[PDB]
């Protein structure tokens, strides 16, 4: 059901802020919130991310899975997916330059976003 | 047993005010008080809203079910029906202008409460 | 055993009292204190009240139990009858100028307290 | 200026509350609210009383004086006159059924107030 | 300098919500907040309302004066203009329906803002 | 001493990150941090801010004065200038897109910073 | 084993001071301390009280059971005997002027304690 | 003045109470509360007592001073007599059985309360 | 095996000081410490006292058993016995000038202490 | 006025109980309470110990002076002598055994108390 | 697989900083953080180390066990090698100059790490 | 295995500092911390103490067994062996001069340490 | 007096640990331990620094001036020399590779000290 | 005044106990407790110590002077002596082998204390 599976373009990323910096990192990816007519969340399984870190930025990452908490950490909210930026094969930070997200389901490879 | 299930014009809206700005939010409705005779809410079952948002008003929300919990936040009274405002596909918050609230039983779609 | 049943005429309210107004409300009836000849109690089951609100006064509340808690809230002392004025088909609060109080058993409906 | 001096009817009495018990006594009066047109509170300087306590209802306690707090317990408010129901020749409590108010001005003996 | 004088459009008030009822009070007005081109708030002396109360809303309340404290509660701001709708001939609370401003300088009787 | 007074292009900003949004707002700027031959921060005087707020971007904000407090929160460290972002005639927030920063001293309007 | 059921005169009574007045109640009496030789206090099962109350003094108040907790209050002790005085058909206080103590085993009703 | 002087006939006494005993010990008493005839508290000068202790019971105690604190240590009364049982010469308690009360004025030796 | 049942002449009595008095009382007595050749401590079972109370002194108190609780109140050390001086037929409290300590085994009487 | 300076034989001394041993020890003495008729306490000034240490018992301590605190702790009582033996020379503790007190006026050596 | 087992060079170690010293102190090594391409770290089972201790430096310390916790001490990280410095035999602590580690699998010794 | 069983040479006390004297006591022995080549700690069981108590030094204590808890009062450690100096027959403490350490395993009495 | 004060070589640097690094930075330097011999500390007066960074290692940092306050943060110590390295034109940390240290008195430019 | 300016010999040393090691160290002594006959120690000013660090032990420490405090930290004793050995030119602890003690009157060099 390929191309409505590509259409989920609203998305939210989850921040942290450094004080005594200027910058603020990402730390997750709070992704599909819920529209009235999307269930296609149920046939995607997999993520993998190639991101710029603090430290030799454009590099693959790995591939992980889902973990469906919430949506903005609101209790009273559907269960949507999220991306989480942590368990992945890194030691440094990541910053908000630019990013690949390559998704992976049975088959495809499709490149679902892009900042 | 139609008419009298149109016949429960009194009811509640829970608020939550907002301090540095002027203005109050609506964030559930404590519907139809227990009157003395009024015992349809049993046939009854699920509602939808089509409210006015922060941003993009009017559109359809979707179709939620009832929540069962008290009258007022009080423990020593009845179970009344409750519409929860936050379990609906939104992002925003909503405002006290104008609202309509379309309910379904088995295959009707009575307007039952317009502000 | 009808006489005796109408012969339990001490009671006593349980109040509740509101600053920045200067009147008190009334929020239960321990009724019926244990005197030494007074096991009547059991066959009375139902209670209905007739008060005076805050807005709307005479009017028909409804019918509800007993909850046999205590006396005067004290716990070394029998357990006695106590009207409950808040699990009724109310929504303001209820004040001390005139009531009338309903009784139901089998199929009497006695007038046992008239302040 | 004795008439408007008689007009200043509007008043209000401080409460205290007695648990275990179901009165309410008196230990207060928030005298003579301001409106728009009365300065007449100058001229006016001693106060006197006859209560009713909780023993020997009926007898002279005594003549005091004024002592200008505010209104209401507010602290953004001007100060308006009151009775203090405690610097007076009495050792019990003061009750809420009946009273009079003698008022004591250089040489007359208005009765200002009547329950 | 009389047309700037009603020049000063820009204004805010303060709230009060009241839980358990549905409605939101006022209880002052941040009035005049500096602008770049506005320093005829110094000539301007003495305020008059005549608002809705509670129980017999359309009144005169009386004239009082200003008491300029800051903006928005706000610390590092400038001293702008507050009308305290506290220290006014009332007893009640006062309401968001409708009112009328009467400002009283030297001899003009400007209505300033109406709601 | 012109030239020189055009030369001090390292600064900071002081920021503040709002959460359940994404985005951070600038508060204050902590300006030209002390430098070894850096003594022309006594003739400059004035500043003057033209930037893009959350509602109607691009205006003229005022003119106002340095306050020197520290560099970076720090203290044991030099004097430095500090551009205060919040004693200026706004309402709003301020984003960082961008912003324009035209400077006072005696007689010139040099622009001294822009991002 | 009537006589050595009448030879317990030691005896000790609970209290309780109330300030803002000059007396002292009894709230419960520790009864028949453990002396050498006495176990009859496992034939003798029921107590009756005729105190004197603050309204209405001397009067029967009816018929109850030991409850035998410790005696003054120690956990290393025996179990003694104690008559409570709440658990008894009254709404005032008891009073320390003059009592009887009327004892109720199979068929005697042996006073066995008069102050 | 010599007969009002004897006619203060009204006292009360401030009381101890000793748990894991009995009894109330007297340690001290409000002496002469104001009535609306009485300033022949100023002649009056020096107490003395003839008590009964724990220990040898009726002996002379000592002749010393009054000290004027308050009436029922209340705040808002006058200042009444107040005569202090602890500054004499015993090193015991004092009971409440009998008690022998010497004043001294300049050179009377009334018995002014007996208990 | 009498002899050395009679030999275990250390012992340790357990103490309770009462300020605002000159005097310290027993309330308990840690017997017999482990020795390295000491286990008689089996076959005796009851003791008794006859001691020196602070209202008429020698009497006969009572028979009661061990509590092998711990010596010294110290939780690494053996498990030694204990005379309770509180589980007796008393109702004041001991002093330290003379008592006697009778002991029974199956049919001895053995004096063991002296004090 | 020799005699009667020897006439004062009610003493007291202040304790100190060291647990996890069985005895008190001495550690001031509160002298000479004040009785009716006794004010020699003006004319003698300095005090003088030969006590039994824990450590080489009788020896010679030195002369020290009075220092007129209270009596028995207790702040509403007059001023009486107190022996401080703590400012003396020793190094260890004092004992209950037995004690001589010899006391200095300007050439008398007279001993005052002996236990 | 020997080769990609010697090849996992990058490493961490676990620091611990005394104060009123000058040096660190080594009590932990997170080992072989987890890339994309190293599950090697199964068939190694135990581990040896030759460091230089604060006193008689370098010298055999003994084989012990991994304890695969986490990655610098985060909870969401995959679990990677740890050896722990302390589970070893030895008294004082490890410094930082130098260090040998020989890696025991079933019958290889070989040297991985090298400081 | 006899002589192995004799080296182990290496061992702690564990002390406790009393203030206000000058001197450390012994509570125990963390005794044979692990080396590299040493598991005859399982052959032996039991100790036996002669050391030099505060009062009367020099005497048998009595024999005791081991307690395994650990090394230094560290959690990541091995078990070693401990000699309790607490559960023995004393009363008094132990001090540092001199002490003999008897040991018995089946039917060896070697001694192991001397200091 | 040139030579001694070239011998002071004795000296100690101010840490600082970071976790989640692996390093320690350097924040003071606690100079010149008062020895025996030594008060050339008050002609010498201002200090200049020449450090690694944590960007652009090798740079002039600037002169400043001596803050004689302790000696390894110890309240009971002589008063020594401290260069503080924060008063100092940087803005990164300071690292513990490699450091040059010119010393200025009134026209030396003494290396008083190396890493 | 010579000899008696020896004759002192009793003292007392000031400890610190160190944990995870098993020693006590020295950091100060209260010298000459004051004694009947001993005002000598106004006379001697300074003094001058020869210790064992624990680095380097036996060297010239320095000249200091007395600080009179108190006596083994009492508030009630006499001012006494007190050798700090804090302020002298050391960098490590002290410890209790041994010690010499150089004391400085105004010409001589008498060793007053050796351990």
């Amino acid at each position: 059901d390929q191309e409505i599976m590509d259409a989920h373009k609203i998305y939210f990323a989850d921040l942290n802020f450094n004080p005594s910096t200027g910058n603020t990192y990402i730390n997750g990816m709070y992704f599909a919130p819920t529209q009235t007519n999307k269930e296609a969340l149920d046939y995607i399984q997999k993520y993998r991310v190639e991101a710029t870190l603090q430290y030799s930025g454009f590099k693959d990452i790995g591939t992980k899975d889902k973990e469906m908490r919430n949506y903005l950490g609101d209790p009273n909210q559907p269960k949507t997916n999220y991306v989480n930026l942590r368990s992945y094969f890194t030691g440094g930070e990541n910053i908000m330059t630019y990013k690949k997200l390559r998704i992976y389901a049975i088959t495809p490879d499709d490149r679902e976003l892009l900042v």
